[PDB]
């Protein structure tokens, strides 16, 4: 009865990193397959997240654009499945004996909760392990990006999040990988589609791959502990929480 666990996080989040976008299935006629370069650059570009649940648009073949692309986001799934969340979770913001935790009280783990710039760290570190170097173009894109996620997190407002506030003074023209060809003058109908793909990558990478870590990593309540202040919880000490707190109340 594992089953349970993806279907709340996928829901209601804070479950680890098993309902995590990047960590779910295609649904093949039959049953389900692991998801390729290729099936990220539809979930990113094309049909959206529901491409893992059947939906179909055209073009069935990727466009020579899209098609070159496939490497970059093999490779990116790859580090994903090679990077070491939990380690970097650890080396950020660690658990303080929960698996030891033996006769604690509840008052004990209140006060464990982790810091929006401890979030940042974490979620900065993914940044690095999984995406590859040369989607961000340049490294006045990545830093420029890096500091929109630490702003992002910092005011706590995860549904006022703004495309063109993520792109300002973005260099699109450092992003090879937007380009089918480096000759002749470059314009504006290009440029605008450049600019096209570029947000759909970047608004992804904040929303689906940025606040997805946080969603599936930790749980953000609205208490405790005054009024009014987001506290991120490491989603295992939630889960403590809630277990301590529903024994006590429960004979």
């Amino acid at each position: 009865s594992q089953s349970f666990m993806r279907t709340l996080g996928f829901l209601y989040g804070g479950r680890g990193m098993r309902s995590f976008l990047l960590n779910r299935k295609k649904k093949t006629a039959e049953g389900f397959r692991k998801i390729q370069g290729r099936d990220l650059i539809r979930i990113v570009f094309f049909e959206g997240v529901l491409y893992l649940n059947g939906l179909e648009r055209k073009p069935k073949k990727l466009p020579r654009r899209f098609f070159n692309m496939v490497p970059l986001f093999s490779q990116l799934l790859r580090q994903h499945r090679r990077c070491p969340y939990s380690r970097l979770l650890q080396k950020t913001c660690p658990l303080v004996g929960i698996k030891d935790a033996g006769q604690a009280e509840l008052s004990s783990f209140l006060p464990q909760h982790c810091g929006s710039h401890r979030v940042y760290l974490f979620v900065r570190e993914c940044l690095l392990a999984v995406i590859p170097q040369e989607l961000w173009g340049s490294e006045h894109n990545r830093l420029l990006y890096f500091a929109r996620v630490r702003f992002f997190l910092r005011s706590g407002k995860f549904e006022r999040l703004s495309v063109a506030e993520l792109m300002w003074k973005i260099k699109v023209n450092n992003c090879d990988w937007l380009k089918i060809s480096k000759t002749g003058r470059v314009p504006p109908s290009e440029l605008s589609y450049r600019t096209q793909i570029l947000g759909q990558f970047l608004a992804w990478l904040l929303d689906g791959f940025v606040v997805g870590l946080v969603r599936a990593c930790f749980y953000a309540t609205e208490s405790m502990g005054q009024k009014n202040a987001i506290r991120f919880y490491r989603q295992e000490v939630w889960a403590k929480l809630q277990d301590l707190a529903f024994r006590s109340h429960i004979s």
